[PDB]
């Protein structure tokens, strides 16, 4: 009875038996949103239960009965109280069974197109979880119904609006982002739903600029689709064109075209790196996605980094000089440790505070860039700990401690390992340096915890079976067969002089399986390597050095001018980055090329 | 050890297989040496067999066709 | 190396868990064990999900 | 009339090297209705023996415009064929 009763009616859709037991409603002095007749279990209604199975001829009916009797909060809005499934309203049931007759019956009645859904479900979580947004509006857009968005953009009753934002303050366009997962069929429906919420939002709210809404954590939806590593909407956004009704709308425009020549000038408005928190600061450093490299060589990106790096490239060398210029001095100074000496030990150390204050800036300024790709970074730490040795060696230097000698040689020779950095400015050593920690290393470092337990296995058993007479020495011997300088040899003096050659012979044979083994384990990343891959690196590598001494050394922060050129679309002014491309199979802003 | 040309000399001798690492007894910082050393001969191990396959990408991606034109070219010129 | 060790110790038989939910599919009762998956190119035994 | 400015010179930068003749700029641009019309044009023919600031042809150009794409290629030797097609009728005695 009552509510066991009414669901089992609603859910054969009968409204024949709905009839009856409706004025019971206003005797029993119960009302049908209270928690009698909704199950406690999840908080959901007769509405919700009688929407799910379906369009269910009683959703009319049980919206008529309920006006009938004086409900002070409205059925149709009612939320679901659930942790788990927040939220969750008749109408996000009808958008989710793709039936567009039954949303307009429950928006014509009265329903909220601006209940938020902020259940565990629908927050985005590593485990069962759907991040639509957080709105109906987003929810018609996320699953792909264009007949039901444009029916709730332009209702004649409650429109929908498309500037609401969700709980963590993403509109309708950032969730079109957070749902993109480069996929062929999901890159064609989040490109396909962001270009007619674009044209559509024009229509209905012209002066609104849908595209410079920031979220939360202050992200525009072309922002975050960069930290988010959604390659695919973020090529789409970044070079964009339509047609003369949406010109404005447009990103990517044409200047002049002559014959096969074409000039192309891509938007700037966010991407330059002069204005604070852009695109190429969020790629290279706040981005985390593992295809991070494949968005610095696109059309637009490829060209404006390149023209970055050419105006720095004196500034970039001459860092190197710089440096180059401190270790003449260094090997020096550490070649005559034992008059110009004491000049030459004053640079040395402030060298080292140079170099030391200016990486703890540059650490200052960034810290989860570090943390986040170790990879990337990897040079950052070598610096600082060359800068930090060599500071702390001259203080123990000058405090008669008579220990800095260790300590200094060794801030030589991992200062010169410091000195590869720099061979990524050169496009020839540069790509290869890529697999000298990427490919290489990212594999060779399980060898030597490998080695190790042999080495150290077999020469336990060495020196005590031959008690060749300490486990340094012994480890020491095994190690020389590495380099081929191992000597084997029948002892005659020991004790057990056929099974100590057993087990060194034993051991040798595993150094050649070991070996060869390494060697082929490698071998199939060579082979299975992608060419562009390790290309993309490398524009990458170019793309963060270039942005890290765009701002200027620590002491002296050098204004930055803004790349592109100031110039009218049609009146808006916006800085554009002019791309000159030949175009044979063709077969305009101004009129005379230029 | 004692000489520049000589502590050199003796490092490029790892790499034909005839270099003598040890741990000397009569040095004053003996184990420190010894770490360096070591640390030299495991970097080349990360240094020749990384050019082994820095080298070994262009083999693989190598075109036959490619190598020989360039005889016929040698050829004709 | 887990189907070994499911059994336990040799000393010790240690008794195992089914894994899984037994539940009614329609009145048969069969254990199900779920795998959530995300298809964008699709375009019930319960209603509410959990 | 010769169009000698440095836009239309073999630059490394901005630049489109058609030629420096209208004659050269139809082929170049594969308009092959308009080329028909200036060299059988019964007023002011086009000479197909003109040459540019740098003594290139006709033919000339249609070399430099040439970068071994499949389009272009397409491009450039169906325009070859058809001016030494034209310039038999045209011109018999100049090869
Ligand atoms: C074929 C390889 C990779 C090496 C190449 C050089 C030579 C002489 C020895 C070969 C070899 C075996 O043919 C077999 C083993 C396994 C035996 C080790 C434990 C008894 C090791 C082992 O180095
Ligand atoms: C795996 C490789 C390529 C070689 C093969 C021979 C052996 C015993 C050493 C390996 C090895 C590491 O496994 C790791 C490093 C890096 C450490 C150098 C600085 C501490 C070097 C290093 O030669
Ligand atoms: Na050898």
């Amino acid at each position: 009875f009552d509510r066991d009763r009414l669901f089992s009616v609603v859910s054969r859709g009968v409204p024949e038996e709905l009839t009856g037991l409706l004025e019971y409603l206003r005797w029993n002095s119960k009302y049908l949103t209270d928690s009698a007749y909704t199950e406690g279990s999840t908080g959901k209604t007769c509405l919700m239960k009688a929407v799910l199975n379906l369009v269910n001829a009683c959703i009319m009916p049980l919206l008529q009965i309920d006006k009938d009797s004086g409900n002070p909060k409205l059925l149709v809005n009612a939320q679901c109280t659930d942790e788990f499934y927040q939220g969750h309203s008749a109408l996000h049931i009808a958008i989710e069974k793709r039936s567009l007759q039954c949303v307009k019956l429950l928006v014509e009645n009265g329903a909220d197109v601006h209940l938020r859904a902020c259940g565990r479900f629908f927050q985005k979580h590593q485990g069962t979880c759907f991040y639509f947004g957080e709105l109906p509006l987003s929810l018609a857009a996320c699953t792909k119904q264009w007949d039901v968005v444009t029916y709730l953009l332009e209702n004649p009753h409650q429109p929908a609006s498309l500037e609401a934002t969700d709980s963590l303050g993403n509109t309708v366009l950032h969730a079109l982002v957070m749902i993109a997962d480069n996929s062929p069929e999901n890159s064609a429906l989040v490109i396909h739903m962001y270009d007619g919420l674009l044209q559509m939002g024009a229509r209905l709210c012209p002066t609104v600029q849908l595209e410079e809404i920031s979220n939360h954590q202050g992200l525009t939806p072309l922002k975050l689709a960069a930290k988010e590593g959604k390659i695919e909407i973020f090529r789409h956004i970044l070079q964009r064109e339509f047609s003369g009704p949406y010109q404005p709308l447009s990103r990517k425009f044409t200047e002049w075209c002559y014959g096969p020549v074409r000039v192309s000038l891509y938007d700037l408005s966010s991407v330059d790196s002069w204005e604070k928190n852009s695109v190429l600061e969020i790629i290279a450093f706040h981005c985390k996605s593992p295809n991070r490299h494949r968005m610095v060589v696109l059309e637009p990106l490829n060209k404006l980094l390149q023209e970055k790096w050419d105006r720095l490239v004196s500034r970039f060398f001459f860092n190197f000089a710089c440096y180059l210029v401190y270790m003449f001095i260094f090997t020096v100074v550490a070649y005559h440790q034992p008059s110009m000496l004491l000049l030459g030990h004053i640079l040395i150390l402030l060298g080292g505070i140079y170099l030391l204050l200016g990486q703890l800036w540059y650490f200052w300024r960034r810290r989860l860039f570090i943390w986040i790709s170790f990879m990337d970074s990897y040079f950052e730490i070598l610096f600082l700990l060359q800068a930090l040795l060599t500071v702390l060696s001259q203080v123990l230097r000058f405090m008669e401690t008579e220990w800095y000698l260790p300590l200094l040689v060794l801030s030589l020779v991992l200062g010169w390992l410091n000195l590869l950095y720099y061979t990524r400015g050169f496009q020839h050593t540069g790509i290869y340096s890529v697999m000298i920690q990427k490919v290489i290393l990212r594999d060779l470092l399980r060898f030597l915890l490998v080695y190790l337990v042999f080495l150290f296995g077999f020469a336990v058993a060495l020196v005590s079976l031959s008690r060749y007479r300490s486990i340094l020495d012994a480890s020491l011997e095994l190690f020389k067969f590495t380099i081929g300088m191992g000597e084997l040899a029948f002892q005659e003096q020991l004790r057990f002089r056929g099974v100590v050659l057993l087990l060194l012979l034993a051991y040798v044979l595993l150094t050649y399986v070991l070996l060869l083994n390494m060697l082929i384990a490698l071998m199939s990343e060579t082979v299975n390597h992608v060419a562009d891959n390790s290309w993309s690196i490398w524009k990458l590598q170019k793309a963060i050095s270039v942005l890290e001494m765009e701002n200027g050394y620590w002491w002296c922060r050098r204004k930055k001018h803004r790349e592109g050129r100031l110039l009218k679309v049609g009146p808006d002014e916006r800085w554009c980055f002019r791309v000159e491309e030949v175009n044979w199979a063709a077969w305009t802003l101004s009129e005379d090329p230029s």
